[PDB]
């Protein structure tokens, strides 16, 4: 009986869940039907000032333009001016019912199950100046319209400026302080990454300040980080725009085949600070992160390194572990992580899910304040869009699609330019022959740093990077007949001051080659440590009677005699300690003047028995002993070779 | 036994309640639904007569006006 009421139990559980689902529809089916209010409402108005846009849009052919014109520029019942106004109305709210069609609009954006560029704030001031800026188009097609009919003027900028602001007043004070402002990563991909050392620095100068991130899935993958200025409210500067690129995003997110764990805490800020620093750090399968923030003052602009908050952690014990096997992966982010419009981020997050071992970056952005402050005030704007392409790449003209191209210079006319190739028709060069384009490149090059050279061609290409004087090449570009357009990132090391390097595209004898969007950036991958040597034959404190004799210290039994010598240790972290004792119950004890034993190894009859263990160190780093101490009262110690290093880092 | 069929009682009417909530939320898309209704009658023809009551409102700009007034009469 207890047995089927708990299956009962379970039962009205279920039933739960199914109203809850139910309840859900049945809100969607009221947001499409507020939709649908709007849209029998809104429809021929947007539908016919789209389709005045679209046609007046060469002038800003004469017949007909001409009859347009004086047929939108007719004032009857049904005018242009009428849909404006119609439009103007249902956008506002002024309908029968008092019903506006912005909050309808707002709640279909916010509650979408598709999550595509960043937070509902973006979105929703995205479709609002998409509406604003269809609505200034319709205006100015109008004066237009009356200027060539050579009709009266009529100023329109007075009306279109009141319907503007009245739309962004009613904005700001209904739908603006509702939205949140948290934007993460739109998707995610299967990865499969190593369980070795990994450290990220996305870090910035005192003056610059993190405003979002890139992740792109290409055969390297990459970790675009956005740095830029803040000048007033915080605005971003965008002369100011630096760009930083990681590879070990893979390496990093992703283990290989001994477990990752995830050392997840929201690093929220009090409003004022902008993060200007993100470290990661996976030194054996723990990822912990800490972020530094600088405080800013939006009556000046002025990012001060005298308060700083740091929200680590490094200094934590609870932790989130993925196992993952070679069935499946942990979905690594993807994506742009980063708000609609470039701007500071308040907060950064790395939230894991143990059930679909996901990864979410949600972040939080400073652009309601931005808004209030600089467009919603009838002020100036200026929204900076994210970087869709590299803009960091020393290579001028990365993708071929202004004419004139000076950085490209071809040998002869067998390379000539194809309109039709690359990347759908974004003029890729062609190389048949003996012909070849070239690009001076040396003056951006730095020396002995790490490059990237990304690239996409059809056919038999060759792209050896050459020094030009000597024929010196830098780089190979052997086979790859591949027909189809596909990246052929390979990682590159500059060497020491070259100084002289151009960058050649050509095809190999017999085939053809086509090129396109030829990329160089500027990476920062760090290396593996090769870790301290904490311990040392220089500070062995002795008490008692010993005898020190070359390398071979002894413990003298029954007696005060015994080695020590202090080291400094980490709070996280994996030492190797290797030794080798050869004495009658001898052992090495890691003491903290408090009982706490953190290594014990005791050999057993004789012999130079060698030991390479390996120990944690806990989470308190106040400083332990490597004693050499024998309990015993008979055979001598002996010790040699003491050796420990920090795993990894 | 007692126990768990009080708890059952409780969830029981934890679902009645979720129930009524979603009878309300019917009712409101109805009367949406019939809003709609409305609208998709009434919406052509309060737009014009408002623009055209918000248009001649200065005499109750003699070129347009006087336009206005033939394509309206």
């Amino acid at each position: 009986v207890m047995k089927q009421n708990y299956a009962l139990s379970l039962q009205i559980e279920y039933l739960s869940k199914q109203l809850q689902e139910i309840s859900d529809k049945l809100d969607v089916i009221n947001l499409n039907v507020l939709i649908n209010s709007t849209l029998t409402e809104i429809t021929p108005a947007y539908q016919r000032i789209k389709y005045v846009n679209e046609k007046f849009d060469e002038l800003t052919n004469l017949t007909e333009l001409t009859e347009l014109a004086k047929s939108v520029t007719k004032n009857d019942m049904d005018s242009f001016e009428f849909y404006l106004h119609t439009f103007h109305d249902v956008l506002i709210g002024n309908n029968l019912f008092g019903r506006s069609a912005l909050k309808t609009a707002a709640e279909l954006i916010t509650k979408d199950e598709i999550k595509t560029s960043g937070s509902e704030i973006g979105k929703v001031y995205s479709f609002l100046i998409v509406l604003t800026c269809l609505q200034a188009k319709a205006f100015l097609t109008l004066t237009a319209c009356r200027k060539l009919l050579g009709l009266s003027d009529i100023d329109y900028t007075n009306i279109l400026n009141q319907h503007l602001n009245d739309e962004k007043n009613v904005f700001r004070d209904n739908i603006l302080p509702t939205l949140s402002n948290k934007f993460s990563n739109p998707n995610y991909v299967k990865t499969i990454g190593s369980d070795n050392y990994a450290k990220v620095i996305l870090e910035a100068e005192p003056g610059y300040a993190l405003v979002g991130f890139e992740i792109i899935n290409d055969r390297i993958p990459v970790l675009k980080a956005y740095k830029a200025k803040l000048k007033q409210n915080y605005q971003v500067d965008h002369q100011s725009l630096s760009e930083i690129v990681y590879l070990d995003i893979d390496k990093l997110f992703c283990p290989k085949n001994s477990e990752q764990k995830y050392y997840t805490k929201s690093l929220t800020f009090p409003d004022g600070y902008v993060i200007t620093k993100i470290t990661f750090e996976k030194k054996l399968n723990n990822l912990r992160y800490e972020a530094t923030a600088n405080f800013y003052d939006p009556s000046t602009g002025d990012i001060d390194l005298n308060e700083k908050q740091v929200e680590s952690t490094f200094l934590q014990a609870d932790y989130i572990s993925i196992n993952v096997s070679d069935d499946d992966g942990v979905y690594m982010p993807l994506g742009v992580i980063s708000e609609t419009f470039l701007s500071p981020i308040n907060s950064f997050e790395l939230e894991v899910d143990e059930k679909s071992k996901i990864l979410t970056l949600t972040c939080k952005s400073y652009l309601r304040e931005y808004l209030l402050e600089s467009d919603l005030i009838n002020k100036e704007t200026s929204l900076i869009a994210p970087p869709n392409v590299f803009i960091s790449n020393i290579v001028e003209n990365w993708n071929i699609e202004a004419d004139n191209l000076e950085p490209w210079v071809a040998n002869n006319k067998n390379a000539y330019v194809d309109s039709t190739g690359g990347i759908e028709g974004s003029k890729a060069l062609f190389t048949q022959g003996d012909g070849e384009f070239s690009q001076f490149i040396g003056d951006k090059l730095k020396p002995n740093t790490d490059y990237i050279i990304q690239y996409t061609v059809k056919g038999k290409p060759a792209i050896y990077l050459k020094n030009k004087n000597t024929g010196y090449t830098m780089y190979e570009d052997t086979n790859g007949s591949s027909e189809e357009f596909q990246t052929i990132a390979v990682n590159y090391t500059s060497e020491t001051d070259p100084s002289q390097t151009h960058l050649v595209f050509k095809s190999q004898s017999g085939y053809e080659a086509w090129g396109d969007n030829f990329i160089i950036l500027e990476c920062k991958a760090f290396e593996t440590p090769e870790g301290p040597e904490l311990i040392k034959f220089d500070d062995w404190i002795s008490f008692g009677t010993t005898y020190i004799r070359d390398d071979v210290l002894t413990i003298d039994p029954s007696r005060g005699g015994y080695f020590r010598q202090s080291l400094k240790l980490d709070s996280y972290s994996t030492y190797n300690l290797s030794f080798s004792f050869s004495g009658l119950w001898a052992k090495v004890i890691i003491k903290n003047s408090h009982g706490v034993v953190l290594f014990e190894k005791v050999s057993q009859q004789s012999s130079y028995v060698d030991i390479s263990e390996s120990f944690t160190t806990t989470s308190n780093k106040e400083g332990f002993f490597i004693e050499l101490t024998g309990d015993s009262r008979g055979g001598f110690g002996s010790f040699r070779d003491f050796s420990m290093k920090e795993k990894f880092e």
